[PDB]
């Protein structure tokens, strides 16, 4: 009872993207702005390049290959999608360009112009998105504010599928992000859709705190047991009760207690249609839409390129 993944992966040819600017680099290798101009179609679309630095003894290919093919399967207004992969000397993952940079510095660098009628339009859309990857059997196990890209201040996208890992028709591995995951996933290792809620419950708090670290100046090791103790993270100030039992719910100890994604896009768009109502922020403010540098006459975001 499963179903064929009949998602197509499209090569591109090297001549067809241009790349710009260095975006990041280190860990990896690095990430690149540009402009992809399928030939014979008068297009250009801003793209961000991931290629693998000095791939002549990596075998990291294998995990940069299943980023690929998890990105190549999912089509959802709030999930960052593969536009391509290139096969030069160096692998490279090109999707769509996020101007805004990710969520969480995003928080950071406008925290004294951000409403809360955004604050909770975001957690509606990361719900939304997550809400999707569960239906496609799909858990994240790595979701947080640095990997939920703004694409406009009104429209995030969950991206970063690494440790993305596909169940069947409850996944056990053995590197993590030890302040996001849910209890079992420290013990046991176990990785559920209600582990995402947990992550959720954890990416909220981040959005709520404009970016604090959750349990900032605490070990690793010591997450465990207090836990474990009923401890979780504070109500951040401009949260109501409203918000933050919200926030509670999803990082209880009994997993299926925990809210479902179908349940937390509900209960937000509820408040989002009354933000001052749940989110005390003082001075309830505006937020920009851009063209950047060259002859920019035939753009296209990569929303509106769809080649069947
Ligand atoms: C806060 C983390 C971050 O990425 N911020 C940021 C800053 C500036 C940007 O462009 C203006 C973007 N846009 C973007 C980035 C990525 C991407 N980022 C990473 S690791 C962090 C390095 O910061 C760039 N990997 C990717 C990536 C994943 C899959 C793929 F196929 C290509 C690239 C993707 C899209 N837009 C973000």
């Amino acid at each position: 009872g499963e179903a064929p993944n009949q998602a197509l992966l499209r090569i591109l040819k090297e001549t067809e993207f241009k790349k710009i600017k260095v975006l990041g680099s280190g860990a990896f290798g690095t990430v690149y702005k540009g402009l992809w101009i399928p030939e014979g179609e008068k297009v250009k679309i801003p793209v961000a390049i991931k290629e693998l630095r000095e791939a002549t003894s990596p075998k990291a290919n294998k995990e940069i290959l299943d980023e690929a093919y998890v990105m190549a399967s999912v089509d959802n207004p709030h999930v960052c999608r593969l536009l391509g992969i290139c096969l030069t000397s160096t692998v490279q993952l090109i999707t769509q360009l996020m101007p805004f940079g990710c969520l969480l510095d995003y928080v950071r660098e406008h925290k004294d112009n951000i409403g809360s009628q955004y604050l909770l339009n975001w957690c509606v859309q990361i719900a939304k998105g997550m809400n999707y990857l569960e239906d496609r059997r799909l858990v994240h196990r790595d979701l947080a504010a640095r990997n939920v890209l703004v694409k406009t201040p009104q429209h995030v996208k969950i991206t970063d599928f690494g440790l993305a890992k596909l169940l069947g028709a409850e996944y056990h591995a053995e590197k993590v992000p030890i302040k996001w995951m849910a209890l079992e996933s420290i013990l046991h290792r176990i990785y559920t859709h209600q582990s995402d809620v947990w992550s959720y419950g954890v990416t909220v708090w981040e959005l709520m705190t404009f970016g604090s670290k959750p349990y900032d100046g605490i070990p690793a090791s010591e997450i465990s047991s207090i836990l474990e103790k009923g401890e979780r993270l504070p109500q951040p100030p401009i949260c109501t009760i409203d918000v933050y039992m919200i926030m509670v719910k999803c990082w209880m100890i009994d997993a299926d207690s925990r809210p479902k994604f179908r349940e937390l896009i509900i209960e937000f768009s509820k408040m989002a249609r009354d933000p001052q109502r749940y989110l005390v922020i003082q001075g309830d403010m505006h937020l920009p839409s851009l063209m950047d540098e060259e002859d920019m006459d035939d753009v296209v975001d990569a929303d509106e390129y769809l080649i069947p």
